[PDB]
């Protein structure tokens, strides 16, 4: 039998969390909402920042003022937790695109901290996102203080509307070059830690570029490019907050809400 709509599932799903569910599914060509709930709620983004941060990398790149080769060397006392690219590396160091990659495709959290050293660090992040109209968005905390999700804290938060559209910006419009917007996409599809999650449900041909993020107090999210036939159609982003549910319950309720929009896509 045909399951239920996408919108009846997630309010069912937020019951079963006893938190908060955001989602939004967005026409990637045009901006349309097609799906939405609690798409103007706040939610902190944890790790969903780093496609933010590597698309302003990209942008120094653009402009001359980065490089992709250039490398960094760094400390023991520098590694936060969940560094599991650049734990491996104090001795040679990393390139900045080695220090990108790592964040998007392994959710390095030093790589990260790294990065944000050449954009300003959170508050210049900010300032790009205001630069690009994203008038929402807010990171203010480095890794891993920016994942305390203290209930009600707007700072290192996002909603699921202002996050797709900057995604949108970020890998369709004219603000990164087409070089960067391959390169950005290429390392949300090559992602090596969210196959619990919407690639559990995907099916065979469908694209899919995504990143995770994890926080306190049951946080966690998605924001991912999908589409059948191998071409990315639709951006979708789910986040949770305030819930007490495994870390196995939130993957497969996210991958559930994936696997509802995957089966009502055709409208």
């Amino acid at each position: 039998n045909a399951s239920p709509q996408p919108l009846e599932q997630i309010k069912q799903r937020e019951s079963q969390l006893s938190g908060r569910v955001g989602m939004i599914e967005m026409d990637l060509a045009s901006g349309r909402t097609l799906t939405a709930w609690r798409a103007d709620e706040r939610f902190p983004m944890m790790s969903t920042f780093k496609v933010v941060l590597c698309g302003a990398v990209l942008a120094r790149v653009d402009a001359g003022d980065e490089q992709l080769e250039r490398k960094i060397h760094y400390r023991q006392q520098d590694l936060v937790d969940y560094s599991p690219v650049s734990e491996k590396h104090l001795a040679d160091g990393m390139t900045v695109g080695e220090l990108c990659a790592a964040a998007i495709t392994m959710s390095d959290n030093s790589a990260a901290n790294l990065l944000l050293a050449t954009v300003g660090g959170p508050a210049g992040l900010t300032a790009l996102l205001r630069q690009i109209g994203d008038n929402v968005t807010r990171l203010d905390r480095w890794e891993t203080e920016l994942n305390e999700a203290l209930p009600g804290d707007a700072r290192d938060t996002t909603t699921p509307a202002s996050m797709a559209a900057t995604l949108r910006k970020l890998l369709t419009s004219q603000r990164l070059s087409a070089r960067s917007q391959r390169q950005l996409l290429q390392w949300m599809v090559d992602d090596r830690v969210a196959g619990p999650l919407i690639r559990s449900v995907l099916p065979a041909g469908w694209f899919i570029a995504d990143k995770t993020g994890a926080g306190e107090r049951g946080a966690r999210g998605i924001v991912a490019l999908l589409g059948p036939n191998n071409k990315a159609e639709r951006i979708v982003v789910i986040y949770l907050r305030d819930t007490p549910a495994s870390m196995a319950e939130r993957n497969q309720q996210i991958a559930g809400i994936g696997a509802a929009l995957i089966e009502h896509w055709q409208r």
